[PDB]
């Protein structure tokens, strides 16, 4: 019984091959998570299709009808099997799914266009020359809205009163606005993706500052589900057999254009 | 029927320590650090009570290969002596296989301590040389990595600690802080990046973390496999993260105690 997959088309987790046109299945897909959904059924013993999310979200649940969206939505209501993306293990997913241990461990950081005189999150916060903001919603959003810690509660206010608006619509937005805003925007987002555009061309973005947090993607199942046990297992020995450290360097440096 | 939790930890600095004035108090009071304020919290958020004991034979826990039985905390669980584990523990395969953890409390990975001066700053570094000796604990997880390791800076890194003589291992983390900091820029010690952290803030400030980590784990609150408390301090653990509790533990005991600066 083949397992359903889903997943969802973020760099470099899961790219559509250049020539996918040529390509059928699974192989019309690449990237790190491409890697690790290959890995992980190979470990757990399972034949599996790639799916990509049908709404392209990766899993909130609305306040008002409290449904669930994204990739979490497709496992609490029974549209996949498991969910192998750049997911963050929250309180609020892991009350409706179950999670493996982190398989890649991140936190929030600044991107800034090469050349911009910031260095830390103290740094932006202390001025307003050089704009900074994040995506309009979601996680990162989410950290400076709830902060209660002081300079981060600062941000956030300066974030929601600047104008014009900060924050942006996609993740490629902040990443554009970066690179085409002649040093003056900082954008906040994970650090694995700062990581990664840091590496591609044109090579003309950097990140700053240690992480403002600490937390992991995880694999997620279904409650009950008959591989989660294996899936965890699968990630731990990956974990520890290097595996998972070589296939974040191929997709992060090697194949890197800087 | 109720019973009061039995949490078992270890004395380890800044996790657990007992108060210098531990004789005037009295159970859970006698100790202080990281885990103690963890423990409380969890148990809080739970609605347990617990009791705080001391790991037997002062182990993490280790499946021994001939007779089969799991030493320290793990072997705690695994065969009935305490209903929780709360200390640095890592998650890993082995362990998982027979007792459960939350998601991790903490991240850390495998790094280098060196006396300030030493010219060394990685792991690269220290494996195409000879002049500057490195070593591990000698037991436990840190030397178990690089014996089990195929990644081949690694493998020879174990390679030369195996054959290095005079003998490159310690018995006690504090043995190989110690041996950093009396041989005068000969020896680099390779441990837990949070001891290395905490250390680098401690008199007399003449230790350095440093380079990348080796590798990238987690510790976790463990339970025993089919607990009734592992999916409550699950829940738990990811809370305490997302409040920026976490951080402001570890800021509390690594950072703002700090006597470097
Ligand atoms: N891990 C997030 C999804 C996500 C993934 C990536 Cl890889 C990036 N990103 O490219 O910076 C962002 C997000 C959303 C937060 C954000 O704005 O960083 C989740 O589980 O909700
Ligand atoms: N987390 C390890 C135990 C441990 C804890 C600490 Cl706090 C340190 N350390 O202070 O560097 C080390 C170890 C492992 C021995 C060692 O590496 O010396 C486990 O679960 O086995």
């Amino acid at each position: 019984k083949t397992v359903v997959v889903t997943t969802i088309l973020e760099s470099p987790y899961v790219m559509m091959k250049k020539n996918h046109e040529m390509l059928e299945g699974n192989e019309r897909y690449e990237g790190y998570c491409v890697d690790l959904a290959a890995e992980i059924a190979k470990h757990c013993g399972f034949k599996y299709k790639l799916t990509i999310v049908g709404d392209g979200k990766y899993g909130a649940r609305d306040a008002d009808t409290k449904i669930w969206n994204g990739m979490v939505g497709e496992l609490v209501y029974g549209k996949a099997d498991i969910a192998i993306a750049p997911l963050t293990i929250t309180l609020v997913r892991e009350e409706v799914i179950d999670f493996s241990k982190p398989f890649m461990s991140l936190g929030i950081s600044i991107m800034i266009k090469k050349g911009t005189p910031i260095e830390s999150a103290e740094d932006l916060s202390k001025q307003t020359e050089i704009a900074y903001g994040t995506l309009d919603s979601g996680s990162t959003k989410e950290f400076f809205r709830r902060s209660k810690i002081a300079v981060f509660d600062k941000m956030w206010t300066y974030m929601r009163s600047a104008e014009p608006s900060v924050f942006v619509r996609t993740t490629a937005e902040g990443v554009a606005r970066v690179r085409k805003s002649k040093g003056k925007y900082a954008y906040l987002l994970e650090s694995t993706m700062n990581e990664y555009i840091e590496q591609r061309k044109p090579c003309d973005t950097m990140k700053v500052g240690g992480n403002l947090d600490s937390k992991g993607y995880g694999i997620a199942t279904p409650k009950g589900s008959s591989l989660g046990n294996a899936v965890n297992l699968a990630v731990l020995k990956l974990n520890e057999q290097g595996l998972l450290d070589k296939l974040k360097n191929k997709w992060w440096y090697d194949k890197g254009e800087c």
